[PDB]
């Protein structure tokens, strides 16, 4: 079910990221240095627990949970929200909710490339990532 997404995936194409994090209310100086920085995101499983760890010169993440049960997440940009990982039509959907509103992060596999697709408000940014052996 999610092993094709295991492994350490390195940034290589962004589009329409300064959109989403202005539509979450990131500031101007955040978004400048984000605009500038290439992630690496490791994903790794242990029996059913998924970890998902975001690294960068700038901001550092990293989420442990399980498909499909919620947990409190803080994210990079400090918003405190309620997510769930789940598998839908093979790709890889994280929810996040806070204040009545939502986000989605959907990973997906295309042609061995890992491409992120986040939403929030009407924006909808395209993060594409390649794998490093
Ligand atoms: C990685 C620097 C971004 C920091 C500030 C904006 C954070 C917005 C939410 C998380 C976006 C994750 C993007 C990604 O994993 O490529």
């Amino acid at each position: 079910m999610v092993d094709a997404f295991l492994g350490t995936w390195k940034l290589v194409d962004s589009k329409n990221f300064d959109d989403y994090m202005k539509s979450l209310g990131v500031g101007f100086a955040t978004r400048q240095v984000a605009s500038m920085t290439k992630p690496t995101t490791i994903i790794e499983k242990n029996g059913d627990i998924l970890t998902l760890k975001t690294h960068s010169t700038f901001k550092n993440t990293e989420i442990s949970f399980k498909l499909g049960v919620e947990f409190d997440e803080t994210t990079a940009d400090d918003r405190k929200v309620k997510s769930i990982v789940t598998l839908d039509g093979g790709k890889l959907v994280h929810l996040q909710k806070w204040d009545g509103q939502e986000t989605t992060l959907v990973r997906e596999l295309i042609d061995g490339k890992l491409i992120l697709t986040l939403t929030h408000g009407t924006a909808v940014c395209t993060r594409t990532y390649e794998k490093e052996a």
